[PDB]
């Protein structure tokens, strides 16, 4: 009877960050209770200034990192304000039945709506809006986010031993389609609804104009750059709701990798690049071992470099000798 | 001595259908006997009424799946009859030697021809025509299926202990690349020979115009949906002859997956999405727990919703609210 | 101390060949001593003639692999000559710190630079240069290669059996991205630096316009097929430094395969075709036991036939009826 459990209240924070929680369980199965706030809103996406109509869950691409315990029940309270125009809803890879809560979620704005589903599988996973005839239009208008599913004993290794993590960090990777005119420049719209058989044309292209990490090119660097100190454990929940990535640190691992994000499997062991398929999301865990600044990318390097998938680690620290050093400093001969 | 051995004819069925089978053999091994006919056929793949020059195996796109034991016997009688145009022959990924048969099999209009191999290695694979000079066109034409070597004591888990599937079907997944004209409607041909230079041109875009399941948009829907009963245990075998893909049950998993699937390795468990590469067979195994439709998606989608790569499964039986309600249905505020 | 350590120098050879070593480790922990020079050059990577400034590491598309064992350190002498015209670095996926010693590597012409690092981790692993700023267009010029980090005990298998490879190639495959005028045809240039805002434009389509093994279409058939014999175990190290893969051998299986290239986890049994994200590095073990000729593939079947990803083995010995034959001749009705 599920009005005998605990009930407990998450409040979300935007990504990169994660809201607290527990990795090993504290407490028995709970009703976790989240609530998201669709909000459709310009963005600014790159250092020209290319503003597009995004689709966001709680104002953010992507929507934040939801985090229970297997087992746990995730109560979400989805709220469409009627300052938006269109109808909205949320599919949860984690869940099971009704197109993963899809045909249960329908709110148009000025509407709310409550679901409730049992977190039966460990793994993250992606969430996603998913409106009958227009899905691939709000996914890759922003329309999505991931959730964590943490096994009741928390994180093992490949021998069934803890993994502990001191940091968490999630890193939404977003594909976005900008329609263009012939001449190659991108067409600006006044509403959402104005982009419709144009945002098809250029999805149907298969070639997105722009691929971000945190909603836009250079979100994770400078002052936004992510941190860890030398010794530290780290964890990167990565997601893609609707196309391949590789992931890589440049100048680190991978230590442990579920590239597919589910906890039951064993996790792959020093990748340099592992690939997250498209509706998908998967974790790494590495201990920095080297102080500096590291890019994290997607190794498509034309993808990271040229069209915005690349974001910074800047890690305190003790340099060690031992791992690398120059030898001979770059000099004339 | 390959003629001590018991000889058994099949007779294939239609694509998502896969012919009587055990998955724990009762006898020894056995020359198994298939007999495919080469169709060359006009076939409309859209809502639109797209028409291509299509080349089968046995007159469906993909081609039927086959089903043996490891350290059976494969023998395929292929027939081109002289209603074709082209050359043609089979590459089975499952085989060991001459192209994978491709060297021993090519007929023309007219001829048949005869070949035996012995199915060393459990899993699924890829079979296609692949002639010199002409591969990627036949494969992109439709001239792909795949074959299933179950191994003698049927399928495990990751433990080892028996996984015994109630219902199988067969997905076969194809990209088109239909020639366009500079405005970008398709260009129309009266003979599968006439399209060759314009069909080169067309696949070095790398960019398909259509993405389908059993030959066409829509093909596994309504009537022709997939079925299934909660409680069931339903095998997906996916194909993709020349292209990567991404499965994903919406509103369900993949409980156990061989991903490049291949037997001896074991599954990857509770798949919220995972990845065919192409030129590759995969498989799925799902427990259905929750009635309802589901749509069954290659996981880009843009790929799914606009290029043609979804389908249905209608599946009977008893909701269960505790894995998942709708608390609150969708009101105003 | 490392100056206590046993100095070796190697020599490195020209791919698809691997310069000498041994796969179980006849020494302790050793410093590995390597030099390349750095060459900007023309190649013609195709039959049509199509000429493209490449820049490359010590003369080749790939540069060569790099072979030391784990817990090694691997002290690099890195030349760039006068003769050059830009600045270049190296990046090694093996390695941890400083962008994989990008950041302490940069040189200019007329000068050379000596990194040490620590090969931690056993594995395959892209090198690859990565100046800021110019990261891509350097990778997709062809400034990419392999080390591979062999365990201390050598490769094992699944259960932890000792594999033996009898001979090992290396197979760097290349994305080339070739500006091209309205028309499609392929723009050429006088220098390298000629190509930079045209060079972007290419890139930016994500549509290479070709693919190739060893830096040319055809490099890997005819005089230089590589070969082998029935009965021989060949390992096959393939890297794609940004862009997926999906390597198959025609005809035959990777009977073990680290299909992201880490040998501490246990390879995939039985593989048909496997993917190799881009940035990454994976290795192949196959026996032989058929002889004639195979074609190595990447099998996106255009990425091979038409775009240049194709290679072959051209393998002596007996062939085995057993598991391939002809019953009936192709012949007509
Ligand atoms: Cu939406
Ligand atoms: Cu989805
Ligand atoms: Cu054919
Ligand atoms: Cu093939
Ligand atoms: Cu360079
Ligand atoms: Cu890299």
């Amino acid at each position: 009877d599920i009005s005998t459990l605990p009930r407990v209240k998450v409040d979300l924070v935007k990504p990169p960050f994660v809201h607290a929680h527990d990795q090993v369980a504290k407490t028995g199965p709970r009703v976790v209770e989240f609530t998201m706030t669709i909000e459709e809103k310009k963005l600014v996406i790159d250092r020209e200034g290319t503003e597009i109509h995004a689709m966001t869950f709680n104002g953010s691409v992507p929507g934040p990192l939801m985090v229970v315990h297997e087992n746990d029940y995730v109560e979400l309270r989805l709220i469409n304000p009627d300052t938006n125009t269109l109808l909205h809803n949320i599919d949860f890879h984690a869940a099971t039945g009704a197109l993963g809560g899809g045909a249960l979620t329908q709110v148009n704005p000025g509407e709310e709506t409550t679901l409730r589903f049992k977190a039966t599988k460990p793994g993250v996973f992606v969430y996603h809006c998913a409106p009958e005839g227009m899905v691939p239009w709000h996914v890759t208008s922003g329309m999505n986010g991931a959730i964590m599913v943490l096994p009741r004993d928390g994180l093992k290794d490949e021998k069934g031993q803890p993994l502990t993590y001191d940091k968490i960090y999630y890193v939404g990777e977003q594909d976005f389609y900008v329609p263009k005119d012939e001449a190659g420049n991108y067409k600006k719209y006044e509403t959402p609804g104005e982009a419709y058989e144009d945002a098809v044309k250029a999805m149907r292209t298969l070639t997105p104009t722009h691929i971000v990490f945190n909603g836009a090119v250079g979100a994770l660097t400078g002052d936004h750059a992510l941190t860890a100190a030398v010794g530290e454990r780290v964890l990167v929940v990565h997601s893609q709701a609707n196309r391949d990535t590789r992931p890589h640190l440049i100048g680190g691992h991978g230590d442990y990798v579920w590239a597919t994000g589910k906890f039951r499997n064993p996790p792959d062991l020093d990748q340099e690049t592992w690939l997250i398929p498209g509706g998908t999301a998967g974790a790494a865990f590495y201990t920095f071992r080297q102080p500096g600044v590291y890019a994290y990318v997607n190794h498509n390097l034309i993808e990271a470099f040229e069209l915005g998938a690349a974001g910074h680690f800047k890690v305190t620290g003790e340099w060690n000798d031992d791992l690398m050093t120059s030898v001979v400093k770059p000099a004339s001969m």
